[PDB]
């Protein structure tokens, strides 16, 4: 299980360790800053917070900042490896709350793990935070230390999956009787496996309005009702059927009509599901292996609701779902604690944005969205730009209807408008470009297909079948070097090689180059010669022909030495006359994409119009509505060079050519990305909010600024130079480009080739 | 106090709450990325920790991250206002650990003030910290809890200052003995006040080889000797001296040699240090007032070895002075507690470095450090370049001398590399100008007077005075704009006032203006209306006549309307013939500084060249080493264009003028800024780490790249755009630039006009 094993082995903590980085949000490169921060400057803070305490959310963290609070006894799914050693997912779900709610994660873990000493230790430390996020306290400690924590602090002590998914879970439950328009008042349940996340979760289903004798709670021991032992199981009586002679599972479903359970391996089989009552709605929530084998079940029977909290599977029941908006619900509310309101009114948000999810700048081309609610749809999918801005006002308006919390949200219209602005400023686009490229693999050319970046991405890319590899190079120089490497990969098997010299189809190669080349300098010979040292001639040719369906190349050389090759081969796009390169950043404002850092050097007006449209329909298609700044040293008319001047006309020309799209220019960088300066300049701006794409006037002020930033200001690659504007799917990538960016970009030209590839 | 209380109760919040934000050091804009985080890939770091403890501080904080943890019971010099309470000052020092060493500080603060349960929850909370930074809590309990939380922990358990300036302390005895050229072995103390930081000190400074019969412990209750009290006092007896009848402290000196104090109120008085023997060495270390005044002192005795904590005079001990460099020592070599000989080797770093103090980029011009080691100079200033890679090493090299650490580090070669590649990236050179600007204060023109900007920047400027304002505009309008923004300056008393209308000097300004104009297109009518409508001819004209010496123009309107001004004025400097706007960034790699982003839209070689020597002369005068590189999109020859062949042109010149010069291109911004980058394009590069001055091929691409970097990558503003190569101080700001940028920028041009303004 190397490809994971070892992969996720190599864990990116190499630059610095630990996933978190306590640093300074505020600026301290100056003494005035750093005697504002701990020297006479910072005890006016203090003593501010002192004087009152209703300050302690404001100068400081514990606003934003939750500690999952442990002591390591139960880590997400490992067990009790203890506080410090449990540090690796610690930080692992600590780094899945600021990656999509911005939630601060202090991963303090105690170290006292008996059942009364610990919450000690958490009521200890509770100043520091401004709700815990009690995670790993294990059963059946969970449930005892939970119910003990919860009564000590005045700020949200909000437990981890014990009080967790109970509200996707129970959103879910609302979906589904949706789905099969049945009530809540009749329906009947079964639970295996009280585990941890599991015997909690009826609690909250219950909550809904739902009597508890239809409940059957169940664990490896057989049925838990009220007479199979003498000593009746605390929680659990209150739901316990009467006696009645039932001891086995497979005879106590009697036509039920829910399987709501969080437990280990299976215990739901076939003619169990044939017992339930009409339109059964299965809820398996096993990860390792779900009890009932969906496809093997929807084909025993037809109309199956079965929901799963796995991701290959639509209804996926994650942390992110609400666990970080949960927190942005109850930490931005003030409340000082998290009732049943609060994890019902949530259930009402996400259940409702199943059957109610639309638009939202689907992504154009690629992603495959394809979402309709019904029989496979219960709940959203893991990660949503809405998950947030329904989910965590649904928690606030819940804690003003509870009355228990400290900083009631005023009008919800500015806090919807804050809470979609930091929407935009977090995309994750590549992920269904990756998730499309998947369900239809084309075949890819890589001309440098010796190199080891390339070959490292040839074996990512098998391994995540996103595409079909085609590597063009010597095939034993290939073979040493991929034995060299460690990788797992093998000619035929896995990819194709395409051998430089001595290919078979060499004839048919030159002839074909030569009679595209043979009026633009190149002879016979030199077609030749051509097919058999220039890979790039050999990779252009095959997609041209059609044996291959996207081309990677420029991992050596100089890009127009490529670019040049693409363009002769290929040609222009129709209806254009240019092409550009499209390079992406993750600025702190969001995705941001710089256009035509490798093409022209100085494109005129017509250019840069084409070049702004062609980069706006790129970007659409990624799923990000396209903001287009272009950009100049003078400010909307400030200098009268000719660069300006130009940038004006290509203003004029695109609103010619696209009124829908939203842009402006020409503008500072600063007066582009924050929309404070640009509302101080132009108050009238059509652009709103921080631009997306910068067009910039000349390919060294393009690539200089991308330069700067992608080393200055930048977190990770996601695509670039994205070349748009070429007839056919091809990229030219440059020798430093790294594997990941290799693997991204095969991805979007398998993505494209699914797009009439031409 | 308000310019103080106010001020610093106008405190860095207002964007984010909390100086420190705990947030991913690591990339989280992808689907993988995020599974790397908290989905399976970051079970196995948790993994490899649980199966071997030693991975604790290497896949996660616990490395470099200490917590500051407390019950708020002392806070810096606050009390027991309560750990949550706390936060304010909690955070100040919290903020001056990453400021200055880059230490991760986790801000938990214990909410359970008992001597005995506390421990138990920081016991308890051990595991999230590789070193706990014992702060805030408070005597008796201070020495009690300390004492009980050593034992404990198998990491760094080092208190705050009870342990804490002991070193800085005994470092500062080690020289003063050494400065009246005495010994250990005879010297005798007085202390007085034995307080937090105080009865602990003397355990130390006993460590040197000192007889523990020679100190004399005092505190408010008289003399605590041997025979004073019947029940002998804990801790101190071991030095108490025998009974003599010495009852009053202005005669226990009987001509004594050290005054360690770390208490509040004076207790010494003139006649008792005249008791003293020859050569005093009062070390009155009270912060709110000295112990003896040191002025009044010194006139009564000279050669006076008078140590206090305060910033204000040389020998200031601050928890920067080896606080965050003590873990850097400690945390950084893996020990698992900190020892005596931790303690007295970084002792012998910090006291090494006053006598061995020289060179290390001494600022060219502004800075005036004249640091010499002698009677006033005993332990280095509290901010220094090498004051980690002294102390820090120090602390590392006692730590496998104990035998007590767990990661020893290797060839001290590499650590040093490291620590001062750290050095380069944090700089403030800034501190250094406004302590020159203000030890000798020029006039400055200001003429736009009347904007709220540049009245916030006179009002800063002359509460911390550092210049004398020339405002130039309508006095009604600047008195009236002044009483409602809330200022307390006024016309006369602190900035003089020049009417741009009715100046008794109008005839003889608007003369020089057209003598000087009146071949340019100038009429004398023409002068005469702007002397009266062009605030920036009238600053020119006072600084040119010499009623001023210098201006800072820019605030409105366009940059070369001002520029345009000041070059027909001024002039060019002597043997330079073109001009060149410097603007300052503090990215990750350090201060940048990026060449002509104002001026020059197209500069040749020649122009290119100059302001490359300018702008190296002017970081080089910041105390920063020059480091250039000239910026295009060609890597060292890839591309023919004009402008990457007038690059190379350039570098040709500068390498011709300046040999010493270390500059290297044409090259890409990546290449400049990171040195792998570089070393894998250019082996033999004459540019060693990080550029910290881009120049750029036009005025476009450094606006651009600026622009976007400020708002995108950049921490705090320092100066910009520097205007070189004009004759007299001048610089023309933005009207953008906010009030800390014209009270930097004013301070500049007060220090550039101590040198010779011309
Ligand atoms: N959001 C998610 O996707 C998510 C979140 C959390 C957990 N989970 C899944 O839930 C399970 C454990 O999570 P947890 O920590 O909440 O619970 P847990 O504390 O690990 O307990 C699991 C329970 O399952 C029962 N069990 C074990 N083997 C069984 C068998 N052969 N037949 C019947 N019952 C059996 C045990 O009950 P007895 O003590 O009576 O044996 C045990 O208490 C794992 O499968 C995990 O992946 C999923
Ligand atoms: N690095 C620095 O610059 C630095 C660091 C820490 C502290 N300090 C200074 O040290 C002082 C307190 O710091 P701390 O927390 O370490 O100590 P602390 O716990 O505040 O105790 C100060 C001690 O001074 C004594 N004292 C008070 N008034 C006195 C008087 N009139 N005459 C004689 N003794 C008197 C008291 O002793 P009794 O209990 O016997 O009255 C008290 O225990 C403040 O002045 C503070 O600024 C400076
Ligand atoms: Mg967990
Ligand atoms: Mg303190």
């Amino acid at each position: 299980d190397d490809q994971l094993k070892q992969s996720a082995l190599d864990f990116h903590e190499f630059p610095v360790p630990g996933k978190i980085q306590v640093s300074p949000t505020k600026p301290l490169a100056t003494q005035r800053d750093l005697a504002l921060a701990y020297s006479p400057g910072v005890a006016a803070p203090c003593l501010e917070i002192e004087k009152d305490p209703l300050k302690a959310y404001k100068y400081t963290a514990r606003g934003n900042l939750v500690a999952v609070i442990s002591n390591g006894t139960a880590v997400l799914g490992l067990g009790n490896i203890g506080a410090l050693a449990g540090k690796p997912v610690m930080e692992g779900k600590g780094v899945l709350f600021k990656k999509f709610a911005g939630i601060d994660v202090f991963d303090i873990e105690v170290d006292e793990l008996d059942p009364d000493k610990f919450i000690e230790v958490v009521a200890a430390l509770e100043p520091t935070f401004g709700g815990i996020n009690l995670e790993d306290i294990k059963a059946p400690e969970c449930f005892y230390i939970e119910q003990k924590l919860r009564e000590r602090m005045n700020i949200p002590v909000f437990h981890d999956d014990q009080h967790g998914t109970a509200i996707i879970s129970t959103a879910a439950i609302l979906n589904g009787l949706r789905v099969v328009e049945k009530n809540i008042s009749d329906v009947r349940m079964v639970v295996s496996g009280a585990g941890a996340a599991a015997i909690a979760c009826m609690n909250l289903l219950v909550a809904l309005g739902l009597q508890k004798h239809n409940i059957v709670v169940c664990d490896s021991k057989g049925v838990i009702y009220q007479g199979r032992e003498p000593n009746m199981a605390e929680t659990k009586a209150a739901y316990a059927v009467v006696d009645d002679g039932k001891r086995t599972l497979d005879d106590v479903i009697e036509g039920a009509d829910i399987f709501l359970g969080c437990s280990g391996p299976k215990v739901l089989t076939q003619e169990m599901v044939k017992k339930m009552a009409r339109a059964p709605m299965i809820l398996a929530l096993a990860n390792p292996e779900p009890e009932i084998l969906p496809p093997l079940a929807k084909e025993v029977r037809p109309d199956a609701i079965i929901c799963t909290g796995r991701s290959d599977y639509p209804n996926q029941v994650n942390n992110v779902l609400c666990f970080p908006f949960i927190f942005r619900g109850a930490l931005d509310v003030g409340a000082t604690a998290i009732n049943e309101e609060m994890k019902l009114a949530a259930v009402r948000a996400i259940a409702e944005l199943a059957h109610a999810e639309q638009s939202e700048v689907v992504a154009s081309a690629y992603g495959d969205q394809d979402l309709s609610f019904g029989p496979e749809y219960i709940i959203p999918k893991p990660f949503d730009p809405r998950l947030i801005v329904k989910i965590a006002p649904a928690v606030a308006k819940a804690a003003m209807e509870s009355g228990v919390a400290t900083r009631p949200i005023a009008d919800f219209d500015v806090y919807i408008d804050k809470l979609t602005e930091f929407v935009y400023k977090t995309n994750l686009f590549m992920k269904p470009i990756f998730s499309q490229a998947r369900k239809a693999p084309k075949r890819v050319v890589l001309p440098e297909g010796e190199e080891a970046r390339v070959l490292h991405a040839t074996q990512e890319l098998v391994t995540l079948g996103l595409a079909k590899p085609i590597l063009i190079g010597r095939p034993n120089v290939i073979e040493m070097r991929i034995q060299k490497l460690g990788l797992q990969i093998k000619a035929g098997v896995d990819f194709e090689i395409v051998n430089n010299e001595s290919d078979p189809r060499f004839k048919e190669y030159w002839t074909e180059y030569f009679q595209i080349m043979k009026r633009r300098g190149v002879t016979q010979e030199q077609a030749q010669r051509a097919l058999i040292s220039n890979p790039t001639v050999i990779g252009a040719i095959m997609v041209q022909r059609g044996e291959a369906d996207a081309m990677i190349c420029g991992t050596v050389g100089d890009y127009h030495e490529h670019f040049s090759v693409v363009k002769n081969v290929f040609g222009y796009r129709d209806g254009v006359h240019t092409a550009g390169a499209m390079n992406a950043l993750l600025l702190p404002s969001g995705n941001t994409f710089i256009a035509d850092t490798y093409v022209n050097d100085e494109p005129d007006a017509e250019e840069l119009a084409e070049i702004t449209l062609m980069a706006a329909e790129t970007v659409r298609r990624f799923g990000i509505e396209p903001r287009v700044a272009l950009l100049s040293h003078s400010n909307f008319g400030s200098s009268d060079c000719p660069s300006s001047s130009k940038m004006r006309q290509a203003l004029e020309l695109v609103r010619e050519r696209a009124p829908e799209l939203m842009i402006d220019g020409e503008m500072h960088g600063d007066a582009a990305l924050v929309e404070a300066i640009r509302n101080d300049r132009m108050p009238d701006s059509s652009l709103k909010g921080s631009a997306n794409i910068l067009v910039m006037p000349n390919m060294e002020a393009a690539r200089i600024s991308y330069n700067l930033l992608r080393v200055s200001s930048s977190e990770g690659v996601t695509v670039g130079p994205v070349l748009m504007g070429v007839a056919k799917p091809v990229h030219v990538l440059t020798p430093i480009a790294s594997v990941r960016r290799i693997v991204n970009m095969v991805a979007l030209a398998v993505v494209e080739a699914q797009t009439q590839p031409l």
